């Protein structure tokens, strides 16, 4: 009998609790490095005078070591001003990590938010938490002896990949075409052309020239970087229907929800946006407002893997596709865990930071058998480091 | 420099892929057992004539072993008819598990759903997937060398606990009071009284008597098991405002969303419901309808841990508290991962199925250091097995 007239309580032997036997964070190292770009990069934002050419990328790295011998590495970044503040805030809160059980990632995330309650739950502050949140996930995966994608649960072992770095606006049409062949010869699965420059006639020129070389089937997409007004948007979009694009990215201001929704409803061509958003809440607004067919969150920018997962689930409920922005070293795993077939964006920019490189085969990026994110920092990463600080003591 | 006038591509050395190195399921064992209840249990569902007293509990157990030596165990249950069906379906689809990477839990779930597409994505079919889904989560946690709660990431190391098995309707008042003392003496953190019997006057008598015995502060709650109609629910609700209960559980039919919402808005006392729901979508309709203050999902009933996690995220997003129903062996880990302070429900019924017992101290149930769920099947569980089948070959 499993019961009786009166209630009965059992007795346990192993009185050891998970609280007293868990691992503990003992050391943390933060670094602010700068990825130099010999060739200044220009997208529509530069062509319209909104910003100056990009000449480098700030990278904020977090390395965490546990008492039991596990290590996690993660990073956040900034294109243009932001790296100094992200590093500074991370440095002012990292101390809170010492002594915590590295497995309670969200409990830690919460403690970090409370420590910086005055500066919000979105934007820079959470971007200061991203490298730490990502390092903790990296650690958990390693603890389990699995690539991050497998710790989360994968739906695919590889992800379609397209290249962006070779289609910017500071690049003459002839070079863009030269980059296309190089990219295809290397097994890229798609090409994204940066558009949205004052001269609309030119973007059409450059765009028609690319579609010609690639043929009719090769996945092609465009990105206006928020440089069109509603009128131009629908106009250009309606005209671009003759390219069967995978998507039209950021046709309008990142916060113009109704404008994007309107565009998405008026065109068969999918609309993509969200890379500039810096929190789950911001992405939720775009999603509830049916702003786009493709959601493009950025783990470092939204606060790390933890918030990114929430964004993924929400997008999934609304049947939206996923096309993460930048940092493929982290997004490869996240997009591998997405229910619907995603797209991965490719840049070579971060390659020199790591000792390993991802495998690009037949239009797809394959997940290696390496644990966690599957990357180790290179000598170059240390050379490019300008500021660093440590907490605790190496176990 | 990290970039150039053209586009650059590196090359990967470590050519091994996660696809070719992942673990693989090689053996699966399913069992249908019956937990005997020598003392027939009856709540309001019996006193109103809807059902007959409960005399046993069906238990569907799944055991999975991987090529690399990992093992996982999980289960679902059925109070009254349903167990033969759950077992029958699990047996008809289990074979699909062989050769699958056990870490891709959602991927496997989807494959199992397609294997039985004809029978839906809710109800019995997912309750047949439950044992398997739970076993896989149990396996992943063990692979990481962590209690399930830590694999998920805990917000607490113990959870407030209340007893239910001592306050049922087939139990005379004085016996209930006796169980209360016994329960309180064993360190219980709360008491739930079964109400909703035809004689409303008699429940008030029992409720008053219990509140008197427990004192003013001790956590007390009631459960009507869907036996009131809207008129009675509100009437009993006003009348109970005085006892300052932690919550009023299932005052109406489990699918009367507007009814619950109306009671929730009308009363200060929290309203709880959800134990009868059998899928994420079902719970989602109640949550989007603002039906209750406390959401009470049942992992075995909703399809396992995977869907239970989505229910948690949805509930959290709407600021609702969590109070999982039954199966404390699994819910301890899930509730520990909930961001808002949850409640765990205690029954002794399943204690004999496992060799290990949970530690109850100071009104809370503590998570032990044992990995995965932290339970191994006892011999008594084998004694109570009526049917069983196996697939593959034990590695
Ligand atoms: O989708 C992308 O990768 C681009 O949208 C880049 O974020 C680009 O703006 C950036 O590299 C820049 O040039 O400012
Ligand atoms: O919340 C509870 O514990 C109850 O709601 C039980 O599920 C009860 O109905 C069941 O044990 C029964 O007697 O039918
Ligand atoms: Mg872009
Ligand atoms: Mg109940």
């Amino acid at each position: 009998s499993a019961n009786s007239d009166a209630v009965t309580y059992a007795k346990a032997a192993n009185t050891r609790t998970a609280a007293e036997t868990g691992d503990r964070i003992e050391w943390v190292k933060l670094s602010l490095a700068f990825l130099p770009l010999a060739t200044p990069v220009s997208d529509a934002k530069v062509l319209t005078g909104r910003q100056k050419p990009l000449t480098e990328v700030a990278i904020i790295i977090a390395e965490i070591r546990s008492r039991d011998g596990f290590e996690g590495v993660g990073f956040s970044y900034s294109k243009r001003a932001g790296g100094q503040g992200i590093y500074a805030h991370a440095k002012e809160i990292a101390d809170n990590l010492l002594g915590e059980d590295p497995n309670d990632i969200d409990k830690i995330y919460t403690k970090l938010l409370w420590a910086g309650a005055s500066v919000g739950r979105s934007g820079m502050a959470v971007q200061a938490i991203s490298p730490i949140d990502i390092a903790l996930w990296d650690m958990k995966a390693k603890r389990a002896g699995l690539p991050l994608a497998k710790l989360l649960g994968a739906h695919r072992d590889s992800v379609q990949c397209y290249n962006t770095s070779g289609g910017f606006l500071h690049t003459p049409l002839d070079q863009v075409l030269k980059n296309v062949v190089i990219s295809r010869e290397n097994g890229i699965g798609g090409i994204k052309l940066a558009v949205g420059q004052p001269n609309c006639a030119e973007d059409i020129r450059r765009l028609t020239a690319v579609r010609e070389a690639l043929g009719d089937e090769f996945p092609l997409m465009v990105d206006a970087n928020q440089q069109w007004d509603r009128e131009t948007a629908i106009r250009m979009g309606r005209k671009m229907e003759q390219f069967n694009l995978i998507w039209i990215e950021e046709p309008l201001d990142a916060y113009d929800i109704e404008g994007h929704a309107q565009l998405a409803a008026a065109l068969d061509t999918p609309i993509a946006t969200g890379e500039m958003l810096t929190s789950f809440r911001e992405h939720e607004q775009l999603i509830l407002g049916n702003a786009s067919d493709f959601v493009q969150p950025d783990a470092p920018r939204v606060g790390g893997i933890s918030p990114f997962l929430k964004i993924m689930d929400l997008a999934a409920k609304h049947g939206r596709k996923l096309a993460p922005h930048f940092a493929m070293e982290v997004h490869l795993h996240l997009s591998a865990a997405y229910p619907l077939e995603p797209w991965l964006e490719h840049f070579e920019w971060l390659n020199p930071l790591f000792n390993e490189q991802l495998e690009l085969r037949d239009g797809r990026m394959w997940i290696s058998d390496r644990h966690g994110l599957g990357f180790t920092l290179s000598e170059q990463a240390r050379r490019w480091t300008q500021l660093t600080c440590e907490f605790g003591k190496r176990p």
